[PDB]
Formats: C-alpha cells, structure tokens, sequence
C-alpha cells in the first residue's frame, strides 16, 4: 500500500487564514486522511489555536483525526523538563484537547542532556497529555542513544520520526532508515517538494531578481531554504527530469510537481506497511487540493525514476543535513 | 601532532611468508611506531600465528609493542557469547600473550543481540584478557547504542573505531565522526590508497569514469603547484591522510598501513614522515570526493 498522507499546518495562521485553514482541514478529511501535523512554534502559535477551534474535538476518544505536536528548543525556550512541559501544556490550550497523539522533540537542544528530556517526556506520557513520542532532526546515532536509553530506563520510546526526504534529497536512506528500521519508528517525511522547489517554478539566477512571497523570498525562514535547497546543481538535476518527463511521456507530460509527488509515493523508500507518510505542505487551498489529487496518481515511467536518481547523483555531495 | 601509524598483518602468511613478515616487523619499529593490528581470520590464522613466533613479548610489562586482534562472525563462528571468548583465548594462544592491548568486534553479527555479544566482552575484560574493546564496520547508530548499553550497564566501553576512510572515500565524516567524537573513541582509518586506485598506477582500459577523473584532477594540481618536484599520487594520498583529514593526532587517531611485501612497506613508512601539501592539491581532492561522494562504499555492514 502506498505511504499515507500528513496535513502540514505549518502554515495555518501565518500565509494561510482561519478561513482557508478550515476549507484546508475539510478538504484534508474528506480525502480520508486524518492526520494532522503542527508544532507550538507555527505561526507563532496561531496553527495550533487555528486548529483547535475546528471544533473536532481533538485528544477525546472518539476522534477520526489525529494531532500532532512538538516542543522545540527556540524562542527562547530549550528542551530542559519545564520548557518541554510548558510547550506542551500550552499547546493543549490552544489545541483544546486533553492529549495530543503525537508529541516531538522538534530539534536538538545540544545544550540539555538528552537523558534529562527524555525523562520529562515519559513524565507527561504518564499524566496521559500525549500517546506517541517522536524526534525530528536527531541525527541516526542520537535516535538509537534515545531509543537505547528509553529501553533501559523503562520509559516510552519515540514511534515516529519526522525528516527531509524528497526525490533530491536522500541522506536519510543511508544511516537513518535502517536505524528507524531496527527500533521501530515509522518516518513521516517533510519537505516533499524540498519546500517548492520540485514543482520547477524557480530557477537558479532568480535570486538576483526580485520575487514574490514565497518559501524563499519572503518567509521567516527563507534564509534556511536557500542554502538547504538554492545550488546550482539542484537546479541541474530539476532540469534532467523535466526532460526525460517530455521525452517519455510527450507534451502532454505530468508536470514537475506531479512527478515529485509520485516519486513520494511510489518509487522513495517509505514503506505504507512500515505506516511510512508525506507530510504535504501548503500556502493555499488550491496548492493543498492540486496535492491531494497528485498523491492519487500512479507511478511514473522508469526513464523518469531514472532521471530523479541521476539528479540526486548530481546533488548528493552538497545535500543538506538531515539533522541540526 | 599526526596521526599515529599501525601496521596491518592481514598478509602475514597469506602473500608474506615468515620472514618478510618478521623483517616487517622490525622496519616498522625502527620507526618509532608501536602499534600492529591482526585478527582471528587473519590468513587462516598464520597471522597471528607468526606474530606470535617473534619473540616479541607481547601483552607483557614493558613491552614497547601494542597488538590488536578481532573476533568474527566467520568459520561457522558468531559474536555469541561462547564464540567470542573461544576466538579470543586462540588468539592468545597464537600471539603468545596473556592479554592484548585492543580487542575488536571485527564486524556486525546481526543475529547475534549485540547486548549479549557486549555482555561476553566485557567478562572477557574482567578476567584482564584485553585492555581496549573496539569496534569496525559499525554503523555510527549501532556504536551509539553500544555505548549507551555499556555506561548503562557498567561495562568497558569501546574506545576505538577501525573503519575505511581515504581522500575519495569520505562518508564516515557525516554520521559516524561526530558520534566517535560524542562518545570517546579514537578512529583508525584503513585502506588509505582506496584499493590502489589512490596510487594512479590504474587506468580506464568497481571504478568508473568519475573516479578516473578525480585522479586526474589531482595530478594536474600536483603537476601545476610542484612541476618536476612533484609528490607522487600515492605520496599525495598517504599526506592527505596525515595531513588534511579529519584525523586528529592529538585524539589518537591513526592510519593502518597495509602491506603485502618489505618493500612495499619501507616505501609507505617513508611517505608516511613527508609533509603536508599545498592548498590547491588539497583543493583537488576535495573535488575529487565531490566527484564520486554519491557512490561512495558503505563503511559499515
Ligand atoms: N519537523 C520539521 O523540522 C519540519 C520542517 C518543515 C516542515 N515540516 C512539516 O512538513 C509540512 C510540509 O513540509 P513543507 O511545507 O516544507 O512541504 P513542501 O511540499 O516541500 O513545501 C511546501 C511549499 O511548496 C510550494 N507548493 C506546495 N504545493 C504546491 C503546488 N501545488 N503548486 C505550487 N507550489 C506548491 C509552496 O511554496 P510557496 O509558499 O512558496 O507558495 C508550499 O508552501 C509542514 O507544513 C510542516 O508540517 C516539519
């Protein structure tokens, strides 16, 4: 079976209104999915606060849909126990729900001992405000000290991991994957579209121009995006892949975005058994509803699968780390 | 300082006979090095079994030479507990020796639970057998969950890592670099020359057209900066390693010299004591890493 589908809501409250954010949400759950990804850092708390008027009733038995949250070691705040707590205490709040189902380290806090977290996480796993542990951005190692501590100690092991993995960006393949494997975390991954740049809309001398609000030009977070993913060799690799789209399939070709997506779905490493996922992005209904019916959509001709490899080939020796 | 230098005895009686291996010996102690590394596998054994006939005293108070060896999951042996010490008392036979100074995991036996194979070692430990566990072939997360059984636990941990590492063969710096250096283990480096193709004697006539384009690469900085003085290819290779790695000399980290003659070795010694290279020679490598990064061989297995 196919990986399953995560609504990012990282944009609910920032790009995305209240209004959107809904339509968003219904049109999410209609295409049967049901889980949903936020963190007490988006949209400065307005995705959590967003998603918790929605009215689902969310942490309460009887929920369909499924929440996820994350404490992060910024704004001030680290991953010592009581910034941990206060994170997620607050984001029951806004969430108005009494649990979340998932609940992440965001990001490494290398200034707290990990040991120290994971102990403040097995304490608010046993009040009962989360049902699932997970990590983001641990690099392999850190997720198997994590997982090997848990164990020993006797207390909740994370479930899920949350990483950049895209059709240009593989690093997790290596060391990651197997690691997840061995101690039975399922991957959600982010940044399908390495954050639009897959959907071929760029190119490389764009930056010498001025440009419209987008994920690089505009974002809080744009600075982050152009040295993850603005290389020349990026570009390159998009490139190769646009050709053999027409080459194989003619004028009447899937477009750039579709190919990414399917590759997602079809032709990565996710596992839909392994309860592998894609977490989607949005900074519109229309984007969100074009993705949801490209996640539908089958796999691709092997010259285009082959085109992908041969662009990660090209971009592998500068991809970005997977960890922080 | 540099990266200190370990003799590697894989040939000791496979493509060296006894006394090549004994004149080895001494050439790489004349030196000033002190360390040499076997294994159970070895040639068949006749590795350490020759190092054992050398009358060097080995494991013993004041011996100036420090030997490892390696227990596997090979000859219808696993790293099961009983496997284990039974590959490590044979070693100690054939080396002569009441302990040696590091005693590795060769390689992963997966089915093997490595708490039990961890457990075993660390008895071994106790009962003054060898003085340094290690471990090679280990992926960086496997070494983290090793570490963290063993301060759980209170058993020895390990405190060095033997993997491959050369100027075009870089993958260890990513993941596993950092987590040696998070939890206290020196690195030794093997298979500095990737294969010999690090020498330039190969040509296009498994390595592909990239990997030839890398060695050209850097004959032509080599050739630009130092015409007619120029170091060699495999000069260029061994200083890289010395000079230009990740490698810290102050963190013990080492390089493992292979050898399959005298000859070969009193070569590699030489280079070994040359000097560092010139930016734009160093530059080339990386581009040359840069080339062949995304095929990189795992180090791990
Ligand atoms: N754990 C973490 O560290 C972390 C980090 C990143 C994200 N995530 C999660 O992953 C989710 C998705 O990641 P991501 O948002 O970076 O995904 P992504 O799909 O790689 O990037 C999304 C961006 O691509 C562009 N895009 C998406 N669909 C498009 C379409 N149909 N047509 C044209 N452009 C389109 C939009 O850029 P423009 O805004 O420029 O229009 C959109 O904001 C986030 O909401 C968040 O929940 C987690």
């Amino acid at each position: 079976a196919r990986p399953a589908t995560v609504l990012g809501a990282m944009e609910m409250g920032r790009r995305m209104d209240v209004t959107s954010s809904s339509a968003s949400v219904r049109a999410f759950l209609q295409r049967g999915h049901t889980e949903i990804d936020t963190a007490f850092v988006y949209a400065n708390g307005q995705s959590e606060t967003i998603l918790g008027d929605l009215g689902l009733g969310l942490g309460r038995s009887g929920c369909k849909v499924k929440i996820a949250t994350k404490a992060a070691p910024m704004f001030g705040k680290t991953l010592k126990p009581a910034d941990v707590r206060f994170q997620l205490e607050t984001s029951l709040k806004r969430l108005q729900c009494p649990r979340v189902d998932l609940f992440y380290l965001h990001f490494p806090d290398h200034g707290t001992p990990i040991e120290e977290t994971l102990q403040a996480c097995h304490q608010l796993h046993q009040e009962g405000k989360f049902v699932e542990l997970g990590l983001s951005n641990y690099v392999s190692w850190e997720v198997a000290e994590i997982c090997t501590l848990c164990k020993k100690n006797g207390w909740i092991m994370p479930t899920v991991y949350q990483g950049m993995y895209n059709a240009i960006t593989r690093q997790v393949e290596t060391e990651l994957f197997p690691c997840l494997r061995h101690f039975g975390l399922r991957f959600y991954a982010f940044n399908p579209l390495a954050g639009g740049l897959l959907t071929g809309r760029y190119k490389y001398q764009d930056k010498d121009g001025k440009n419209p609000e987008s994920r690089f030009f505009g974002n809080p977070f744009s600075q982050l995006y152009m040295d993850r993913y603005w290389k020349e060799e990026h570009f390159n690799g998009i490139a190769l892949v646009e050709k053999a789209l027409k080459t194989t399939y003619g004028p009447t070709a899937p477009s750039m975005i579709s190919a990414a997506v399917r590759w997602m779905y079809h032709h990565s490493q996710l596992k839909g058994t392994q309860g592998d996922a894609v977490i989607l992005g949005m900074s519109s209904l229309e984007q969100l509803e074009q993705n949801l019916a490209l996640v539908e959509e089958g796999p691709l001709e092997p010259a285009v699968v082959d085109a992908f490899d041969q662009a990660w080939n090209l971009v592998a020796h500068e991809c970005p780390n997977y960890f922080r």
